[PDB]
DNA sequence: CCCTGTTAGCACAGGCTGCCCTAATTTTAGTGG
DNA sequence: CACTAAAATTAGGGCAGCCTGTGCTAACAGGGC
């Protein structure tokens, strides 16, 4: 359903920072409609796997490793949204729902093909900036 | 890694019908590169859920329900292939692999849009036909 | 350590009714020594599961189902208490605490058999009446004037 | 359901030593009707708490600490079995089941009273030896050749 | 040997509920001003 | 009302202990070049 739990967690956190709200496990429990214990356990794993940390104040902070992955996903997300509006012609309202699944399967090759095809876009079809276009190459 | 195990088993069984090769479990192990025990388990799970059934000769055959579903995943896989070649301009030797993943996240909404935008396609860029177009709408 | 939280909440509520005190989430807090937030949360599950209802004036009331269980656990508890004292010879100061755990594991089969071997007791050795002997299936009520 | 998971695991492994059957997580899954992943996760927990170790060949081996506790539970189990047969008269088919729950709530105080009241039983009504009475402190090991 | 499969025993990811906590805050009830 | 003590909630956790899906090797079974 999430298609890829880990990435959804990484991207959910990114969203939170973007939204200005403090990233805590409760914020994720709500947004992904999953039990409290599920988020703790999924986050533990991501911690175990050097993707993030739970600070002393229980703040969620991404590691360099994790922030790299998170960016990659948001980048695909927003490239997806673009592709869906400019080219495919999917109605405004459903573009996000669709991209939420696509972000998890697009390769970086297609990403780079989209940059060309879509005319060096720098923003989602909503004003939202596209992260890490530089590292994409 | 398959993204969707079930759907991949379905499309694989479909491919085997298309190619006219005898549909055995050993056949799914080779292509999906899993172990005999692994594919037997998963198959009997799909049997449990009424997607397929093992005959007397151990022939895996799709149910009514299971056939429909497969057609739909093949429809996606190949429309994805069209889009990746005709529009995105992804190199040829990589379009399948990419669409192997995209097939599992595409919405029918996106499918109907592809039909229009791709100018009523009937085949993947590789040649093979695209099924389920009528069922689509 | 409670062994069964739910049965203990019910039995607690029943002790309180026996004793005369109004049954509030806050009494359970003090009896079972648990945090307020915990006691409210546990009570929601029991409300969810149809064991009790929290009334408009915050009173805790047992449902037919809840009351049934309450008695069945009390009955188990004072039977165990009889056994331990009259048969097993455990020192008094431990027999309640023991019964507090045994109450959560004893079946109705054992209970019935206990009634016969203890020569039809009607009270725990502390004197407190054994409830639910009728619904258990081993006695009928016959009034004396 | 099991009343206390850990103790049931310990006791089940101890059971498997008695019958001389190889102590694998798979056995536990079967006997307690639980999924493999459940027992695996729970066994890690008990490893982590010094109750047992998982050998290189996956054999489950009780640590001294886990063993003491397991004997202590097995002892309660069978003491309770004697009590249910000799004294209470619970039907045979229901006795182990009842004991399977009693084993988890009986104090050692009760175990010692039961040794007296049951005239120093050495065996459960099923024929199986009651282990750990020396540790209980009611007897002394003396060897016969 | 090979092909194809089963049976027995694992791995880990990724879901869940029950039941316990502090802290901080808020709400409900009654005394007294 | 005002003010407070008891009562309860909000907010964010903890840990134990359940589950199914989907992946693996080993060991073997039986049919066959
Ligand atoms: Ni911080
Ligand atoms: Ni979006
Ligand atoms: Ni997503
Ligand atoms: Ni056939
Ligand atoms: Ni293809
Ligand atoms: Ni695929
Ligand atoms: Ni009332
Ligand atoms: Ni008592
Ligand atoms: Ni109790
Ligand atoms: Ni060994
Ligand atoms: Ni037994
Ligand atoms: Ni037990």
């Amino acid at each position: 359903e999430l298609v890829d739990t880990t990435e959804m967690y990484l991207r959910t956190i990114y969203d939170l920072e973007e939204e200005g709200v403090t990233p805590l496990r409760a914020r994720i429990a709500e947004r992904l409609d999953q039990s409290g214990p599920t988020v703790s356990q999924t986050v533990s794993r991501m911690e175990r796997d050097g993707l993030l940390r739970v600070a002393g104040d229980r703040h969620l902070e991404l590691t360099e490793k994790g922030r790299a992955l998170a960016i990659a996903v948001m980048r695909k997300h927003r490239l997806a949204e673009r592709l869906l509006v400019d080219v495919i012609g999917l109605p405004w309202e459903e573009v996000h729902a669709e991209a939420c699944r696509w972000e998890h399967v697009m390769s970086e090759d297609v990403e780079r093909r989209l940059v060309k095809v879509l005319n060096n876009p720098t923003t989602s079809p909503f004003g939202n900036p596209i992260p890490g276009l530089v590292e994409l190459g």
